[PDB]
């Protein structure tokens, strides 16, 4: 059983039952975010961000409240800087909203920009508290524009994180099986992690039914892009009243998903080795995860290597069970690679930086087989 890594045995890395409402003191922030599709189109979003007061973060006591306040402020920032999403970029964030978002981001050890942990892990709720977690029974908390498939893009992303929750709980079982030298306990525990990663691929299939190719490329992808190496903000975003210099921060990508790196590290796949772009990007995106997940990924690399344990015993039965988890990963990297073609490459032709990246993390996964 995992410790104070804020990993839930039911939903995994996602926030378990996230809050929907801040205290009534923060009605100004909750109002702008809950009506984002209308204020962006009406042109008064950026006005209502300017006619704001500099509120205090101190009223955010419990954990679930600060995450939402990062979630509400993260969406406003992406909506403010990008506007309707056609070129009118605001290279300055106003102080009455820049310094409260930077205070809370420094609080949660997160960057002051919308990340995967905000719009996926803490951005959901159950329609019926008695009916189980499925797409038809769950809904998002915030969106960008009308018909952007942000419900489908985020809930399907979240749905696969819940399938991995049934595999992360097996990690302590594997690590103590190696310590106690119990082979059968390790063989089944490896088979179980593989099997849950097999079920997680079927959850990935749902993305076609709830997300549209060009509705994602044109509407949602524009607001999720950040300002690190982005040409529209050559130096980044100035946080007025917090940093005198413009600060470069990466946007949101699947690399910030903790299950992305969770099993690469466990199975001994040195995805962060070498000076490659994928190995550097996977290490840089750890700073964009919650602090509890930064240390959980850290604790796995500290624990003994599971790969060398199987490669040493000369046990073909263990070699086949371990190879099943690697094959389950390749099946996901090969499906994730397919989704990017239908959703980025072909829309972009009426783009390839994510393509060349995701081919390398899969290529490394195939080279791990025995
Ligand atoms: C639906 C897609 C998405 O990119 N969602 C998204 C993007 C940006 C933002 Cl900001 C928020 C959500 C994909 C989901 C599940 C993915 N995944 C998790 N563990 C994986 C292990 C693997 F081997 C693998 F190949 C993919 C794996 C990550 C994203």
């Amino acid at each position: 059983i995992s410790k104070e890594y804020h990993i839930d045995e039911e939903v995994g890395f996602a926030l378990p039952n996230p809050q929907e409402n801040l205290p009534d003191f923060y009605n100004d922030w909750m109002f702008i975010a809950k009506h984002l599709p209308d204020l962006i189109e009406s042109g008064q979003l950026r006005e209502r961000v300017e006619k704001l007061n500099m509120l205090s973060i101190d009223h955010l006591t419990d954990h679930k409240s600060q995450r939402l306040a990062r979630l509400v402020l993260g969406c406003i920032t992406m909506a403010y800087v990008w506007g309707k999403g056609h070129g009118d970029v605001r290279k300055v964030l106003p102080r009455n909203i820049a310094v409260p978002y930077c205070q809370l981001s420094k609080k949660l050890e997160l960057p002051p920009i919308l990340v995967y942990a905000d719009c996926v892990l803490a951005n959901w709720k159950k329609k019926d508290p008695n009916k189980p977690l499925t797409y038809e029974n769950m809904d998002v908390l915030f969106s960008f524009r009308d018909g952007d498939c942000s419900k489908g893009f985020f809930l399907v992303s979240l749905l696969v994180e819940i399938a991995a929750a049934s595999a992360i709980k097996v990690i302590p079982t594997v690590f103590k099986a190696m310590q106690m030298q119990e082979r059968d306990t390790l063989l089944k525990a490896l088979l179980e992690i593989a099997s849950c990663l097999e079920k997680a691929l079927q959850v990935f299939h749902q993305i076609h039914d709830h997300v549209n190719p060009k509705a994602f490329f044109s509407v949602l992808r524009i607001y999720l892009s950040g300002w690190k190496g982005n040409p529209q903000l050559s130096d980044g975003l100035v946080y007025e009243g917090f940093w005198e210099d413009p600060k470069e921060f990466a946007g949101g990508s699947a690399g910030q998903s903790s299950v992305f790196q969770c099993f690469d590290v466990l199975l001994g796949i040195q995805q962060t080795a070498g000076g490659g772009h994928a190995a550097q990007f996977l290490q840089d995106m750890r700073r964009y995860m919650p602090p509890a997940h930064r240390n959980f990924l850290c604790s796995l690399e500290s624990n003994p290597s599971v790969r060398e344990f199987v490669l040493s015993k000369g046990d073909a039965g263990l070699r086949e069970a371990y190879d099943a988890c690697v094959k389950a990963l390749v099946s996901l990297r090969s499906y994730h690679l397919q989704i990017v073609t239908k959703y980025i490459l072909i829309p972009a032709s009426q783009g390839t930086d994510l393509m060349n990246f995701l081919k390398t993390v899969r290529s490394t996964t195939e080279k791990s087989l025995l």
